[PDB]
């Protein structure tokens, strides 16, 4: 097993009873290590085998406020009249604001869906078809509706917090698999106790991501958006609303936008409307989980404390410390280091890109272990199992070709692979 | 008591001048925990106690530059002169540009004030009351003013650290609370030393904030803005100005804005003007302090170092690490488990929102404690006093209507606790 | 020599063979902290000397997609034909849409260019030159253009991970300085091994940032950006092009834009061309690395992963952790605490800025160390060497003439310093 043990002690602990305790501290696990410790009776030479393996550290999407987003489609129309006819009474009348609708529209419209009407001025010689000659009024409206009625729950990750999970191999074989609390001890057995000391992950300054999840075919994604009630154009959110009904066909009570997101100029006798709106289903697909940012797998989770679970893909990013304290026994440790000899078969991806280039590499280990691959331009860590297995590893590169020597390292014992690819740019 | 010493070591240090030496190992020290530990000497057989409590771990904004933004109202004018009237003499003069005034706006307008002026063309022949049969002039103007004269001072979050207070009891019963110096050693008593060596959190990507104060009324927020020099639309910092005495009236000489904040359409005989502007007053009344973001609840600070502080809801997810150094002493700890019941008195307030439900819940604990809530949607940690007391905690739901039990655990003694209420949904 | 080593301990490690070995946890080590480890064998009077030092740990850009920007300038031009005259026979034609260009355009317009046109009406009778008396038809284009050919490569970094750098002085004299890998034991010599467990930094939700390169200059910022593929006015990547190529004229293939970003103001026969484009050479500017941002410097890297290398300025706010397992051998520690006296020379800079004021000082320290230096303002620690040095350190104060005192520390012994200055505030 690991070298996971860095302090053992023997301490005299008082309520006044006092008894003389041991006590002993895992202060950094990686995801996949495991520890195993041997406890023997003064009696009995035979010893009681615990293993301590933390199975995985989650970073779990802490939320703010959630809303509603729709696929918009943006949508307007114009009527021109003469300065006696219609309600063009000696030109624009005051009430006609960003809410009025007109009756010469004639176009089927939702007097309850968003957005912005108005009154101007339009041409008003006859030589455009008027008795007046004064400059006449245009009726004109720009909106969005939602045809399909296609509607995504957006919910901003505020920040992320890590999840951990670990796995306990009683003596008698039993193994418990369980998310601790930190600081509360386990009982694994007589006179032991287990206790989980907290988490920490190296990775920092995380950008701002948010939960993305279409209501009917359930699909996840992990992009950048508003806030809740924020409407910066050019994200995901610049229309939102506050219900699913209200996104189902953007009514006016429900959701807000930014105007400016559809154009419209005004002709003599028509409108040419230009959609400025950004396709959340484009950054759906684009981000759709899995996926991996800032070096950080991002999957569906597990557990039922938010749907989305993170974790890096360095697997020594990320580690759990643990407390075990005894009484009446002696400590032992099982730790081995370990060997692996690696080739890579294909070395194929994107350079420069949010995912990095994926390494396939098939490894002989003699046990359970963590592999290290360094190259100049990027370095990774990942659990490997014993016997012959083949791993995805991602490594990220600047350039096309890829023709460069890296290192490869288990416990100790360095060894050297070759990659060779091709990688490719992405469009923007 | 609680367990917090988690090695002990005989040492020999020399300086050669080598002197045998103790030292003990705190390395997860939540706040509100405390460890106790007693020094006994060769000859006397009793114990001197000594109290290392972690207080609090505070978040302090780390501020980069720091603006002011007005309370700013939208706001044009514009009058329409033919081609022999006025300034219009021979069309729009090519002086009159984005800062020139009209003196025919007729308003008390400022004229050191934030804006865009304009001259454009506009109906020419008798049709529209102009002798002259080619293009009049129409001189505009959009600008912004701030009413009530309401500043705020806006300062972004460019990171955060922990500052930690610790609170160390002698046996003499003197309590000294201060922010220890990581790696100083405090000499405490005669032979022993305790040493800070640094805080641990595990809240990361925390989103983007900014640390907003009316000046006048002193009244905190904490949002989303723009940095120094930015002026993306839709959050506050939209309009910034580089003093509190530009802002008051937003002068063109120390603010800078996007014109575009407001529209301005052009008709005959006036125009209209579309407010863009994003309410601060909104945000600040919104985002007011006290308040919870990511699971981390910010409140006006007791030092300083800013007056925001930010410390996670569960309190286990920041912690303290110590280092005690003593010589000619023998060390035993003072160790005793809390155990607590509780029952849940009201569960008020919102779901799926930033804030989060809260819990109010009478509890009884045997000691100063940490007591955990773990419900199947979410979990929080808390720490307790000794005796019955009651408790405010957060906890999320993403569904209104909350009818289901929970775990409530002190110290490995877990009870059942009842959630009972309504929550409602929060608009954007 | 500094006190590192908090836990020493005894081990019997097994793999039915056993073995006692010892182990050694140095759980937080700061930049430029040293440990001096003495091993003596239980017959033999020999004792080898092992020095550990932490040289730095240093924040690397994790990287995401990749995006060029061209320094663009906006653009824009127009033609009015009456009524039955060129294109425009039956008013605007249909045909003629934001891709299309007029043949009538004096200028030579880049047709693969990236732009926006449209078809407008205008005055008609002949009181504006034409002899028919319906609106005339304006052919105009606003577009953007890269003269000079300047282009940067813009990286967003969607997060931060440390890289530690560590020193190992042998018994020899020789000094081993490598980037160590996390868990993997580093054999220095005869039953010694040396692991680094991993790295702390106390610095959290550190301000999106991304890394800007001048591909001609190779001169490098770091800045707020738009991730790739996005547009959000009022930031860098606005305008962004996915290859260098489509950068160096801002074509449409490969090139993506917000329209809005050139104002286009058609009156009776000229256009104005309004630019409300962000200028990345002032953000490249002002953002030029070696920054301070959020308490961290960011300076050219010395490595080959990443140009850009971060640091806390606070050199406690980040640290690193040690395991040493010796067989065969008794440990001793060589300790001794260090001593200094100072006086401030110098205090100038900003106030309420990002940079923060510059304090210089003179200092002597009795060997190689830390020095703090507390005001009621703000907090800060450096490394110091032997001897009499002077030293420039950044803390930060929120008014503009500074008069206080504050407390210099190294190990434990405390004087105190007397700043005074004027420092000057930063226009946005
Ligand atoms: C190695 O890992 C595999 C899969 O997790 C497991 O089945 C096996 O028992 C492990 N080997 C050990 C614990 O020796
Ligand atoms: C429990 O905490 C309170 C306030 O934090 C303190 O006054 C009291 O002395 C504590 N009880 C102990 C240390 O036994
Ligand atoms: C002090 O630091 C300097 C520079 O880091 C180094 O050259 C010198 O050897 C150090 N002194 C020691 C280790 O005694
Ligand atoms: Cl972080």
């Amino acid at each position: 097993c690991d070298e996971m043990v860095h302090a053992d002690s023997k301490l005299v602990s008082c309520r006044k009873e006092c008894v003389t305790t041991g006590r002993a501290l895992l202060p950094a696990v990686n995801p996949g290590q495991e520890a195993c410790l041997h406890f023997t009776a003064p009696g009995s030479p035979d010893s009681k085998c615990l293993k301590i393996k933390v199975k995985r550290i989650n970073l779990k999407c802490k939320k703010s406020s959630s809303y509603f987003v729709p696929d918009a489609r943006s949508r307007c129309t114009s009527v021109r009249r003469c300065r006696w006819a219609g309600d063009c009474q000696s030109g624009c009348p005051p009430h006609f604001t960003s809410n009025s609708f007109s009756d010469d529209w004639a176009g089927k419209m939702d007097r309850a869906g968003l957005g912005f009407s108005g009154c101007s001025d339009g041409c008003g010689g006859a030589a455009c078809g008027c008795f007046n000659a004064a400059p006449s009024c245009i009726f004109w409206r720009k909106w969005v509706e939602n045809p399909h009625g296609i509607i995504w729950k957006v919910s901003p990750c505020a920040a992320w917090v890590p999840s951990a999970v670990i796995e306990l191999t009683m003596p008698s074989g039993e193994v418990r698999t369980f998310h601790p609390m930190s600081g509360i001890p386990t009982q694994v057995f007589k006179g032991v106790s287990v206790t989980y000391l907290g988490s920490d992950m190296e990775v920092s300054g995380l950008t701002d991501l948010c939960e993305i999840e279409e209501l009917k075919s359930k699909k996840l994604a992990l992009a950048p958006c508003n806030q809740a009630g924020m409407g910066v154009v050019g994200k995901v959110g610049e229309i939102q609303c506050s219900s699913e009904e209200s996104a189902r066909t953007i009514k006016k009570d429900g959701c807000i936008w930014n105007a400016d997101l559809v154009g419209i100029e005004l002709r003599v006798d028509d409108a040419v409307c230009y959609s400025k709106i950004t396709s959340v289903e484009a950054v759906a697909n684009y981000s759709a989980i899995p996926t991996t940012i800032g070096g950080l797998r991002f999957e569906r989770s597990h557990d039922s404390q938010g749907k989305i679970s993170g974790s890096p893909l360095d697997i020594t990013a990320i580690r759990g410390s643990f407390s075990v304290n005894y009484r009446g026994l002696r400590l032992s440790l099982s730790e081995i280091t370990a060997t692996c000899t690696g080739e890579v078969t294909n070395v194929s991806g994107c350079y420069s890109c949010m995912t990095g280039a994926k390494v396939s590499i098939k490894l002989h280990s003699s046990k359970n272990s963590t592999a290290h691959v360094r190259c100049k331009g990027d370095e990774t860590a990942f659990s490997v199992l014993e016997g012959v297995h083949s791993y995805t590893v991602s490594l990220s590169f600047d350039h096309a070709v890829v023709d460069e020597q890296c290192q490869l390292n288990c416990g100790g014992h360095e060894s050297q692979v070759t990659l060779k690819g091709n990688l490719i740019f992405l469009d923007v």
